[PDB]
């Protein structure tokens, strides 16, 4: 009932009760753990709304107040009629902040309460959506001094009027398959890079071509838009020692902005809710650059370093990986674009966990995602036991629109 | 109920049916995952059924399920159990059982070698001196002058729980740890408590940074006894770097034989409380954990300085840079001295092949992602991108409480 989690490097022991309020499933059973698997009605709605409102009023110290009871009845009535409801502004903001607060896979949640929320619920067209996104991108980039934000479009109604941003992130590089059979640019987007062309986008066919937004409003077919370039902050990648590094032709965008997730608050579903914070170095340096199925640039860099790539045991992949990541961090800093190294980010997460345990009674966390993709055990989270469970409001995965859209 | 796991780097999908045979608990529920938690006297009543499942698996493995030999064995064990409340395993069953405990070890990345285990049957052992003799032979056999061979030695099973055989050491070979009055620690911090017990038991500690600990052996539930492993039997490797000549000056070395000796081996319901086993090291165990854990030898800084890395701010990745070099050193030193060792790229690639093979030939392979993925360069090793299913099968290796916490001293 009252689970404890221990940190094996510092012996700190925290007790977890927050998990008792958990409501969603985890994919695991008492017979099998699926901790490493990537993707594990009016009657339905009111209970959800109630749990939320109750947690909402409890958060503002007005639990079981008239205001509390009143709104509960008000929403209660609204659902009974409209078979749905609308969140006050205060509720939309509390919900969004808490969905981030409950993202068990996010290592940067110590920043959760500073989220800037942009209410785009009055939006109606792909052009409108495009307007809101440009504003989000500009506000968040803030000339390199990034500020976390999320833009919330209209919630779901009948599922036949869903707003969706087809991109997986507001900003990503295109990927094209060549005659060579090889892939030019980012392989993970190869497909999307095609559905944009299956729409008319004139691809420059380069290594780092910023994709076009493909926005879908109220259910209609998506429309293409090109983000103003001066709004897309980019960082050329160089090394604080290897002058040859620049010759590699590497660069990345400064604003990470997940756009394909679904935000759930009080039972309400927001299918278009792009959000952004700022990068942890490793996301680019380790995953985007060195994943074999991504830009897969380990060999090249190893070559330039003239390393003995004859035997895995020389750890050339490892050496190169380190340099590369020193280069991503170095560049961003040099250009004054916000970025955090894995050591600093993981240290924050530990402090955040301690804060969350003593102020909220716990912190859902997914060890598999929290531990950085490099130097695992030299970061504190590696030695930190974590309990994973699902709390709401939350951010969830959802089918790619192009596998559900009735054109 | 079939379950699939996908590898996101190769899109290869596998189906798991083996998990259906799982009976033990994981520690998780439909509402919470405890996948990252370190540690999530049977009666006649519960014993025979456990014996049967095991004998059923054993006889199926040899293609004699339902034979007369199979039926008579069940009968023989059953009778023996009602007759003595317990039962003895045949040699073949023991070998089979030990191999499967290894094969079922979800946290082990080296399982591609499971079928080659050398099993030493020490069930006829009665005293600590006898235990010492078996262990010495295990260490010499397994070490094989640097060409390591996996092996396990199995002492008498538990009976009433008051006559347990136990090896008090956590590994047959480990370095002493000494807490100094100024609060600093000399040697391996991980073994401070055990080292104190040894000194208290009479060990004359040399108080250096790498003193091989004595064996503290308990036979038949009696008070444990100290023994020194013949030095000529303990293979060690001086650590040096293939480019940094000053590395050798750090005075680092490690033993070549990793031999866990505090786990409990369960087979057909029987419990073997003393079952030391050994294989060979994967570089990162020493390079990343033993040397760089803040709570172990903690050498990142000293190595960092020597390299003249910018240690002013973490974003210089000086820790990460030093880490790779130290791990290069460990691998280099072992290969030069021709002492078996495997890097994480190589070891993890083997595990993926082993895993695929297991799904196809056995219907699954329980695996703990949290432990399989190496402590450095996680995502550049294939296991990071590999989905895994963790569940408990027997025979198995289990944790058991430290004996100094449960032992009734006799004096
Ligand atoms: C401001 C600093 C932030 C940092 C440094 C940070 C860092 C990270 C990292 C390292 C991951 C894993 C990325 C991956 O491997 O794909 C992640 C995941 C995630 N973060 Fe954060 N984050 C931040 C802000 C945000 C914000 C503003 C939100 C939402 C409001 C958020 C929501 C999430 C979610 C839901 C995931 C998991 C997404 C998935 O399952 O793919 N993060 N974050
Ligand atoms: C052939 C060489 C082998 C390699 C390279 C290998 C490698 C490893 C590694 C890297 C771990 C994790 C250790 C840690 O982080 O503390 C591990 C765990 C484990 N291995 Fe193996 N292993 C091998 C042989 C064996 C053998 C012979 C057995 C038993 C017959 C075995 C049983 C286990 C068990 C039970 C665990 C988990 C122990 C625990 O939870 O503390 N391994 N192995
Ligand atoms: N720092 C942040 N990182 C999140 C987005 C960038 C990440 N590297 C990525 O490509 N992803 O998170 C995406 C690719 N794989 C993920 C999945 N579920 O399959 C989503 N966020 N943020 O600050 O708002
Ligand atoms: N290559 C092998 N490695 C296993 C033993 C060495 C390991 N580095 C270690 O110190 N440990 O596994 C011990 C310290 N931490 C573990 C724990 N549960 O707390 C036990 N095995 N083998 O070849 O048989
Ligand atoms: C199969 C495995 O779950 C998968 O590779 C996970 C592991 N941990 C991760 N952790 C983070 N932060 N991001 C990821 O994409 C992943 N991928
Ligand atoms: C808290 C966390 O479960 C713990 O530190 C685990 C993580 N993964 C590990 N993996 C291996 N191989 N060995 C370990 O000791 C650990 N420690
Ligand atoms: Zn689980």
């Amino acid at each position: 009932r009252f689970l404890k989690v221990k940190n094996w490097e510092t012996d700190v022991v925290l007790t977890d009760t927050l998990h008792l309020k958990s409501t969603l499933e985890t994919g695991c059973t008492e017979h099998i753990c699926m901790g490493s698997i990537m993707l594990p009605t009016k009657d339905q709605l009111f209970p959800l709304a109630k749990e939320f409102l109750d947690q909402y009023y409890s958060s503002i110290k007005r639990f079981g107040s008239k205001a509390h009871m009143d709104r509960l009845e008000e929403v209660n009535k609204e659902i009974e009629s409209t078979s749905t409801y609308q969140l006050k502004d205060t509720e939309l903001i509390y919900g969004a902040k808490h969905a981030w607060r409950n993202a068990s896979r996010c290592v940067g949640r110590i920043q959760w309460s500073k989220l800037q929320v942009f209410d785009a619920r009055d939006c109606t067209t792909a052009h409108g959506m495009f307007n809101y996104i440009c504003n989000h991108v500009k506000y968040a980039t803030n000339k390199g001094n990034l500020r976390s934000a999320i833009t919330i479009f209209p919630q779901r109604t009948d599922g036949k009027h869903d707003f969706r941003v087809w991109n997986s992130q507001l900003i990503r590089y295109a990927g094209y398959k060549q005659p060579d059979g090889s892939t030019l640019g980012d392989p993970a987007n190869v497909q999307f890079t095609e559905i944009c062309i299956q729409q008319g986008w004139k691809a420059p066919r380069g290594r780092f071509d910023v994709l076009p937004l493909l926005l879908q409003a109220n259910g209609n077919d998506p429309e293409l838009f090109q983000i103003p370039p001066e709004l897309v902050l980019e960082v050329p990648i160089r090394h604080p020692k290897f002058d040859w590094f620049k010759d590699l032709g590497l660069k990345w965008y400064g604003l990470p902005a997940v756009s394909n997730m679904l935000l759930e608050i009080g039972g309400l579903e927001f299918s278009a809710c792009p959000f952004s914070g700022w990068y942890m170095g490793t996301e680019i340096g380790v995953r985007d650059y060195c994943d074999n199925s991504r830009y897969n640039i380990l060999e090249e860099v190893a070559k330039k370093m003239d390393l003995d790539m004859r035997k895995t045991s020389s750890l050339w992949k490892d050496q190169a990986l380190v340099e590369i990541n020193i280069a991503v961090l170095y560049s961003f800093q040099s250009d004054k674009v916000t970025i955090v190294d894995h050591h600093s980010a993981t240290e924050s997460f530990i402090k955040h966990m301690e804060n969350e345990y003593r102020c909220r009674g716990g912190c859902p966390a997914d060890w598999v995602w929290i531990v950085p993709p490099m130097s695992g055990s030299i970061t504190p989270v590696f030695h930190q036991e974590m309990l994973n469970y699902r709390l709401t409001p939350s951010f969830e995965y959802q089918p790619d629109p192009w596998n559900t859209h009735v054109w």
